[PDB]
């Protein structure tokens, strides 16, 4: 816990003015940029290339979990995020009185004392609730992961004795019931701050309104600020009863708990809150915000987005043949054979490699592309082919596809390319040079100038001029290499 | 929303001594029951200077946040508060010497000495009214916002009677006579505290035995209103035709004692034409039509539409604005919305909206018939017969709306977002196209320093054109070395 | 009852240190020696007799409320109360996290190897409910409401930010049940700490169930030192759910809320809690106090405890021809008329005194006492009698009787009172004699000898006495009257 | 108790070797050095002996439930239970992964002909049993409730999601049924887990056989390592079937449930077991313990237990007039009456305290035991005779007796002690009077003089003239007081 005492800002807005839970944040101004600076990537040298075959297959490895690319969506659902927490805490100001004290005074006002009108509208105050709707591999939890990392979980008060938690995740498990949403809500709030909650009211005795009663007296006492149900994809209609139940207790949960709630589903989810989203009456909430492939084909040019991701990830290539320029065709057909889906197109890119490392050359091709797309990533077929067709029902249906069981298929990879004892004409050619530090300028002048008298006359000239940089030697090379 | 109440007085003779008539807000006059209804977005001159992506949300959030009082809800809210207040005074159940004074009446009739005696007054009168009028008029929340005024839950501390003074009910897409009944419990479950659904709410009744278990609940809890809206939306074919919905909405309004409105579509009125028993008893109290907005109802052009769009226009985040507002504007606006009030608030916030992505921050007409052009397609036909006046195509085309504008205003917004990237750096290899040059700093990258690396090759290229990258290599080296 | 800052003193106990919760409360030297200072009695002067009857009668009337014996069983009690009370804070200490902790720690040090042992024992401390049964009218609310006063109910931290509330009572109804009993905590708990509870929980939408579990976290809020239900005799047995549903529920009420629970009942309410504490189980809780009346005899013989209390009684005689001492027929036959319940004893004395007051021939004899006994309690003869006869069983069926509606009685005993006029021998003396200093000379010698000397001579002689108070002048009329 | 986090410690038995349940309980002990971990004793002994006899007397009654000392028998008990606890885990290993490919490579060699023999698997047949056999007051639940209090009773595994239930305890019940031992099992595993077993297995209508098939599968679901079954006793014919059944339901439990079961019983308890070979097969199949009481001397000289006993606890004294050392006579007598039953030495010594206290006699001699003996604890008389006697027959009979409300006892002796009074000064000094003169005269002249000499002159005026009347003696009285 980043246990921080509340140094308290100014913000520009009079209606967060005096409110010790707003000032605690982090201010919107360092906040601008820190949506567009959520980018890391691999830092990549040139001698990790010249090393053995099995640190590169393990950097190789490395790839899927330490890259990440912001896009337009990673900002808009950061402003949404921000907006959402910092206007929900506007109702639960401790300084001031409670909301029901305050209609109280109102109807009093304007029956027995002077006030010509009043809205007796719920003062609940903002609690947007929100619904994300997206295939599933697109990267949502990912993205939350690294967006809701900016705000410290727990701040800690001094002039009151408050915990405040800014953010709280619960993550369903597979073939779930309610009360299982119900078990883990307090599991993770004894996780974050440390308490012991779950013994004395996460018992199996108690009944779904007791556990949701607990729920909104231990929220409303840690001042909460969102609670965020991840995967509900996994909650089973059988046990838990009709999918109307499901909705009623959705609702009952969301009206009564005070705090924003963020549900996030794949589409397979959405059939439970249909009848929802299409009434229009205020107070059902539950806006929507979806989630898409990237199209390559917006008002009839190619994407600057799609290129932009591609060629990034197209840099970080570990290949002793690799080619500097993708090629259109190239390009087309890693899109074409995987919908732009956002886990699928980095398989391909992780894949492939392996698949070469061991196939024959190390170049990566169309043909490659398609031996390792049929080979290996059968289950997701239906899903695929169900998004070239854009029929939304097929698309629905053929969802929630994950590829099962990759952790263990990349280990076995791993251990397949390990029991290799044939040598490449490159190993053999990098080998010649016993770690003279040379292989580096004899990689960029492999591709064009030929091997004939490369090697001999690198070596000459290196040994005329013992001690000086790389640079220096290079003219040097190039003087007598065409002469 | 549980207030206690405190009882007033009304100079009404009939209410003399109804707590539930004096729990209410006081009676109010024509301005303020009209002025009480505005609301508009307050902006400053610091929201101006921002980033695009918050001045689109702020852009999107206006048809939420903005109202204008026209001269219309004055009398909606004049029979509203009518119903609910005229619908109380055969329910106060202050009734203390009801016995001795029956029993006395009974034994002086018998003598002979008093002719007559009435010893009940059946004060059941069935009160109601349907409200009509073509798609998005804005008779929802017109109606929303006339009732946030009063309570919805008032707690009597001498008796133990909730009183939910108003309730509102939605129809469903296709719909059907028995999903009426379960969503009045599934809303007033909702309202107060409480399990009627699963109580009541059973698969094995029948929609009578429903339409009759929910007298006793209405008439538990002192229900003042209920409101029943989109009508237009039950199906024809899951309910039993155009005749047994009639005698559903008939039965409805005589058992229940409380007033009940009927919101709908000009085209869902053929329902309710075939007899008296909505002709008479919906038009119990009238029958409020609402209207597109005329320009010219007089010969001077109608002061409304003037301080609407003046009003409307004074809403603008824009670098680039035009204070004084063009009659060609207005006109442009009267000949493609043609009043109603769902198309003028779209077209002006998905023209500002499309203002941004194009660049030129100015509203021009060319923008708006753009605009019009391509976002409103579905919608055309409705328009088309509004300007052409004829009833029966009115009718026809009355139910129109255009289908995922939210998806399209999201839509809108990420591209916005996309285009804000400036993009400083790279500006180099935007410049940098060929492909020789783009393989020779790649191959220089760690080798040398970019930022002079770049500019200095394009020249070394563009002198000598008839040179190969190979070749290339030593002259472009000893140019960047010296 | 009014909220009071707190003063932190030391402890010399090493148990109950460093403890915030302790410490603010009354120091226990103090507290130790004045256990027995609790005797109030109303205070008599000498010139009260010589006033009318009118004002005579209403200085009677006020008897029952303003007097107080403090007999074996309050010291008892007291004790009880102050380790209950200071007992219970033990594991609740704000500087140490909880018990949890504690018990990790000790398992991860025994299982590293620096400790040898550990006792997984469940450490909490005392911990013990109390049960208190006697026959109605025995002087338990009195007693219990007089040792309860002297502890602040509730005392603010301004280093913390929690309110303390030390104790609190429940008082129960006719006919009653258990949600008026979750509702009257509620209300007690707003009408002693000052806030609204009522209006957020007191819902007819909760269970007892979920009830419960809201008590338990906002007595855990407050720091709720010790929960008194009473007269738990009133409320109905078969309207709630029988025997068995009620037994089921004090249980868990128990052991839900963590903190101590006292009971007060009756013999008729017994049999509920018959079926747990008879069990041989010590560690079951519900330990037990009987409250029994007053026995006359001790080992054979008379205990000083009923003679010290009817000698005090006595004291207190305000009557024109009242008898000097305490005759043994009287005190013998009282016995038998009242059998030791605390309310017979003084009310029988209260109607004599009233009745023998308005007859006009005053003195209180074995025949007065038996007139009242055979008149005033008729519907408390089968108590008496059941009581006096031994049986253990009829006395539990008629523990429930007690005398109805006394008070309105007492007031129109006195309308009766105030309407005679007859002048007795001794008021007519008293209408001849002006001087109260005269009345009293007149009141001590009036027995010794008649009025056919007594009223001239010491008439002309304080008439002919100038100025000079009673303390010689006593003397010098003696030897005149001797004369 | 409660949900102790594992922390695993290696084991240095081969056979313990890679088992989570067996290495997450506490580490081994010799026994020896075990024994002595469960000493407990009193830590007030002399700082508390100035105060008042209430607070004294209500220290003293908690001897009997804080004072432990271990015996020479405890050890080979507690070696027994950590057998016992430990050696039913090795056939109940949840870590195995590698078992299906084993076993077919196993059946294909042995298919093919490379190798001759295998072993599929083996099923588990019974599990370890003991029986506990003594006298009633001896100490066989205090003595039980201490060696398992050094285990944790809950413990969570973090890898896996078992909650390792280490032991459990149950009590059978005066009428015997077979029926109401199927169903403490799920209420004892309710009270821990906090689960909804009694309802979902135990209230639905299920025959004994089907509801013991299910109690072998939530045995099994968590690692129940002990089962313990105390007053096997009232099993003895008591009612609820015949007695092949009730032998039959035994051990049909003991072939089914996989977990080890202990049995503690009564010598009248035996005659249920010594009836065929298969009952006293299962009965004594590790050992059966027979418990006696403490002799005097072994072998000439006098034992050293009986020393150490009852010198450790006559330190426990709170009196102001006590001696150093134990006078033997003292002891035997203590030995005479008590034969070395547990129960007996301890409440012969409270008893003997509170009565000390109640009389105002400070010092313990043999006639309080004597008396106390004869007085409070005349339903054992026939069990101390027979052991008195020494004819093994009678010693056998009554080896069932049990004192009942001894605690009602307790209180009636506090409360005794509480109301002894105080002797006011004031009050003494009017008891100095002696008859109805002499207080009449002190009420008629106490008001006007100081009672500072009054006592002394109305003493004295008593005292030198013998006697005369009233009347006149006032004017001598008031003369004397004057002057
Ligand atoms: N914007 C992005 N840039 C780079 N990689 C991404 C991005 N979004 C998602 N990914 C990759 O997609 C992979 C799988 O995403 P995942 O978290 O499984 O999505 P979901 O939880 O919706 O299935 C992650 O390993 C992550 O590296
Ligand atoms: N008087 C008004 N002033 C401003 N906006 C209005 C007014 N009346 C309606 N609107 C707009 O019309 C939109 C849709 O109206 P709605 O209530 O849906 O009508 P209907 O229910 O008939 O379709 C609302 O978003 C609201 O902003
Ligand atoms: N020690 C005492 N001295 C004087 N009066 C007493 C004493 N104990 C009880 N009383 C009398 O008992 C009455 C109250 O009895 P109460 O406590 O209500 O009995 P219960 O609790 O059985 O209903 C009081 O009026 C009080 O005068
Ligand atoms: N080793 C011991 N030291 C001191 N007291 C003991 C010892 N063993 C037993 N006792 C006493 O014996 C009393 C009764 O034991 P109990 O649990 O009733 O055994 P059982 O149930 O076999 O009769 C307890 O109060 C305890 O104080
Ligand atoms: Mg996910
Ligand atoms: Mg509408
Ligand atoms: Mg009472
Ligand atoms: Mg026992």
């Amino acid at each position: 816990a980043t246990r921080i005492q509340a140094v308290y800002r100014d913000t520009g807005v009079e209606a967060y003015r005096d409110n010790p839970f707003i000032e605690a944040l982090p201010p919107l101004q360092e906040s601008v940029n820190s949506a567009a600076s959520l980018k890391s990537s691999l830092q990549l040298t040139s001698s990790d290339l010249q090393k053995s075959r099995v640190i590169r297959a393990h950097t190789i490895c490395r790839i899927p979990d330490d890259y990440f690319q912001p896009l337009g969506t990673h900002l808009l659902l950061s402003e949404r995020i921000s907006v959402m927490i910092r206007g929900g805490y506007v109702g639960r100001n401790p300084k001031t009185g409670d909301l029901q004290k305050h209609l109280q005074n109102g109807y009093e006002r304007v029956q027995t004392g002077e006030l010509e009108t009043f809205r007796f509208e719920e003062a609940r105050s903002t609690a947007q609730s929100l619904l994300l709707i997206g295939c599933s591999g697109s990267g949502k939890t990912t993205s939350l992961h690294r967006i809701l990392a900016t705000y410290p979980q727990v701040i800690y008060h001094r002039e009151l004795n408050v915990e405040q938690v800014v953010y709280l995740k619960i993550d369903c498990s597979h073939n779930g019931s309610l009360k299982e949403i119900c078990l883990n809500f307090f599991r993770a709030l004894d996780r974050a701050l440390g308490s012991n909650y779950e013994r004395r009211y996460g018992l199996k005795r108690h009944g779904i309104e007791t556990m949701l009663a607990l729920m909104s007296q231990i929220a409303n006492a840690h001042a909460l600020g969102l609670l965020v149900i991840d995967e509900i994809q996994h909650l089973s209609r059988s046990r838990s009863g009709g999918s109307q139940e499901m909705l009623n207790f959705f609702v009952t949960m969301v009206n009564i708990i005070g705090v924003p709630v963020m549900l996030i589903g794949t589409p397979k989810a959405r059939e439970i809150f249909e009848a929802d989203l299409r009434s229009a009456r205020r107070g059902a909430g539950f806006g929507a915000i979806f989630w898409d492939p990237i199209q390559q084909t917006q008002r009839g040019k190619p994407n600057q987005e799609w290129i932009a991701f591609t060629d990034n990830l197209w840099q970080l290539q570990l290949l002793q043949r690799k080619d500097a320029l993708l090629s259109d065709e190239v390009r087309d057909v890693w899109y074409e054979l995987s919908q732009g889906v956002m886990d699928i197109v980095v398989k391909l890119f992780v894949l492939a490699q392996l698949r070469a490392l061991a196939l024959g050359n190390e170049r990566i091709t169309a043909g490659l592309l398609r031996q390792v797309y049929q080979d290996e990533l059968k289950p997701v077929h239906p899903m695929l082919e169900a998004l070239r067709s854009g029929i939304p029902e097929r698309i629905a249906r053929y969802s929630d596809l994950v590829v099962p069981e990759i952790d263990k298929r990349l280990i076995q990879l791993q251990l397949d390319i390990a029991a290799i004892q044939e040598q490449t004409p490159e190993e053999k050619a990098l080998q010649e040079l016993d770690t003279e530090d040379q292989r580096h300028l004899y990689l960029m002048l492999k591709e064009d100038y030929d091997s004939s008298l490369l090697i001999p006359t690198i070596k000459k000239a290196f040994s005329q001029n013992p001690t000086m940089t790389r640079q220096k030697l290079l003219p040097l090379v190039l003087q007598w290499l065409m002469e």
